[PDB]
């Protein structure tokens, strides 16, 4: 079937994604692509699925402690988490036509499509969470919970471009920018012939804590690279510090997908443009098919490294 808008539509790259055009269109299907492999097994990231979908308390449903709400659209949003900037930045402008979104703003649509009282929601920079002192399981927590899901997948329905598009724009300004500002302190600014927003871009989306690049200073004033280039180097000593994050139960935790960081490299060393999603498709049939692979690292000896959060 046919997919969501792509990121070469004319209302979205430049326009609400990429706002400076850092990266070329060929090079964001490449990025977008390989990155909607490990998370839902195919690079077709347009399929509609990821991004209609909303989900109750998926950590419950897998046995995970932590609470995170509702978890919704291709990057996963959680009402606990990035929700508010979600709301405030991206779906109230794109598909509620509110400028100047606030958090009060954000607790009346709460209350609007829920029926829960104002003073049962907690809603602040943080979080909106209905009930947020009863069980998880709570009857009456879970039903609010599922409306909050129907309000976005009623806007998914009713205006499917604007809400993609919010979801583009939340995935600019919450994992674009920030991969871009951190890359910028490190001393790159330049992507067309090295392309390290396709490494750092993963990890952005994946741990939120692209900041910690910042490490790769030390490393490069240390003389850590040698006669690697500085952008060899880099995507190097991104892979390494991303496995270690993956394979750590003290970290990432998430050692059956530790491959996820090596797929990005080994692309990046057969295209630095990483502007094919034909080479893309090429590397993870070739060394990763069935959502797994092997993670070696470098062995290279760096003098110090990130640290998470």
């Amino acid at each position: 079937a046919a997919g969501v808008i792509p990121v070469g539509d004319s209302r979205v790259y430049g326009a609400v994604f990429d706002k400076g055009r850092k990266l070329t269109v060929n090079q964001w299907q490449a990025v977008l692509s390989m990155d909607a492999y490990p998370e839902n097994g195919t690079t077709n990231y347009q399929e509609v699925g990821p991004w209609r979908y909303c989900e109750v308390d998926y950590e419950a449903a897998q046995g995970i402690s932590d609470y995170r709400g509702d978890t919704f659209g291709p990057v996963g949003v959680t009402t606990v988490g990035d929700f508010p900037d979600y709301f405030k930045k991206a779906f109230a402008p794109y598909v509620l036509g509110k400028s100047n979104a606030t958090n009060a703003d954000m607790l009346a649509w709460g209350v609007q499509v829920t029926g829960v009282t104002a003073g049962n929601f907690q809603a602040d920079d943080t979080a909106l969470d209905p009930y947020p002192s009863k069980s998880r399981s709570d009857k009456n927590k879970r039903a609010a919970l599922t409306k909050i899901c129907g309000a976005l997948q009623s806007a998914f329905d009713t205006q499917q471009d604007k809400y993609v598009m919010s979801h583009y724009a939340h995935i600019d300004q919450d994992k674009l920018v920030p991969v871009l500002n951190a890359l910028k302190g490190i001393g790159f600014t330049a992507f067309d012939r090295y392309n390290l927003v396709g490494l750092a871009f993963q990890v952005q989306v994946n741990t939120g804590s692209i900041g910690s690049i910042s490490a790769f200073s030390s490393v490069k004033s240390a003389g850590n690279c040698g006669s690697l280039s500085a952008e060899t180097c880099f995507a190097t000593y991104l892979t390494d510090q991303y496995i270690r994050w993956l394979k750590s139960s003290s970290l990432g935790d998430d050692p059956d997908n530790c491959w996820r960081a090596s797929m990005a490299l080994d692309i990046y060393k057969k295209d630095p443009t990483m502007g094919s999603v034909s080479v893309v498709n090429q590397v993870i049939n070739a060394s990763y098919p069935g959502n797994s692979g092997k993670c070696p690292t470098s062995g290279i000896k760096w003098s110090k490294n990130m640290s998470w959060q």
